[PDB]
């Protein structure tokens, strides 16, 4: 059985994992159950944190380690908030203020360009000295609604339009979104390279 | 027509990348049109050094920058030299030297697995603050030589042997290694993508 560490603490990435891989065999095991702390993400885009957290875990354990790194690029603000998407309204805020600093945002830059990307990137280093780690980029493009809306999801989910769907991520069933997300499509690479291997 | 500064001091590579793209509306003009200082790569991976120098030249430059990474890495040597193929036995050291070197190391390991192979990692920076940059990753299997063969080529393909062709990238006519090497590869992926785009 191939044993790869998760750098996440994140419960429902590792169970998306598990279901993404449950035909092979592997083992995916959270860092935590090695006792590894959490490193500070000091990249400025997304493969960077995915690489530096990946090598972190990999280090600490002596195991392959896999990591990703997410966040929205709205491309009126330049791409913000980018690798700062969790920090974007502050320390200790909650989703609901990010979405407004959002809006409040492009209402400010009144750039008719409302285009929007969700981005995962994912790291797989086979140890922490791997040079050559396996890199997984989706991208899932939209655009930034006026107001929130939708039941579901997190984060920046209620103001992500989906034009394919006229929906919201926020609006979209979870299986849905989760088939068809920046995180969906990166997983669907690995997913496509570990079967392969 | 779009403008993107190659972070590269290399003349064969901005050929091949101008023969590359010849199809396609973009200009792309070496760093040293900028007078662009060369920067340090601190990465432990290809991909980490290519987004330094790619940042480094649309900073420098105030236009979109796209830089390499590549090396050769040994799976008895724990991908060694990998992110040291060009520093491997020395800044100054001669293409010669590096090759001593690893026909050294790898005797001295008594592995008698001797297969590597030579990653091409290319990133595409859109600016200085992008945090989701295109990463193209090219990779090339073979195995390493007991002694170097070959009059083309450049660096360690004296000894890189290509099972596939029954002789080392140095033996191959440079148009055949250019068609199936890492470069070759990544540049590829780059010109659907661009294509594409
Ligand atoms: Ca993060
Ligand atoms: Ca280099």
């Amino acid at each position: 059985m191939l044993e790869i560490v998760l750098a996440s603490q994140n419960s429902s990435k590792l169970a998306e994992m598990q279901e993404l891989l449950r035909d092979l065999e592997i083992k995916f095991i959270p860092q935590t159950e090695f006792s590894v702390p959490d490193i500070e993400e000091t990249g400025s885009t997304f493969v960077e944190n995915a690489i530096i957290k990946a090598r972190h875990a990999a280090k600490q354990t002596g195991l392959p380690a896999l990591a990703d790194d997410s966040g929205l690029t709205i491309a009126a603000l330049n791409s913000a908030p980018g690798v700062f998407s969790s920090r974007y309204a502050g320390k200790n805020a909650t989703d609901a203020e990010r979405i407004q600093k959002v809006l409040e945002a492009l209402e400010a830059a009144d750039d008719s360009d409302r285009s929007a990307s969700f981005h995962c990137v994912i790291a797989l280093m086979e140890n922490e000295n791997d040079p050559a780690p396996l890199i997984c980029h989706g991208v899932w493009e939209g655009e930034i609604a006026r107001e929130p809306r939708g039941k579901n999801g997190f984060g920046y989910d209620p103001i992500f339009y989906v034009p394919s769907h006229q929906r919201t991520a926020a609006e979209l069933d979870p299986q849905e979104k989760n088939a068809i997300s920046h995180r969906g499509q990166a997983l669907e690479q690995l997913s496509t390279v570990l079967t392969e291997a």
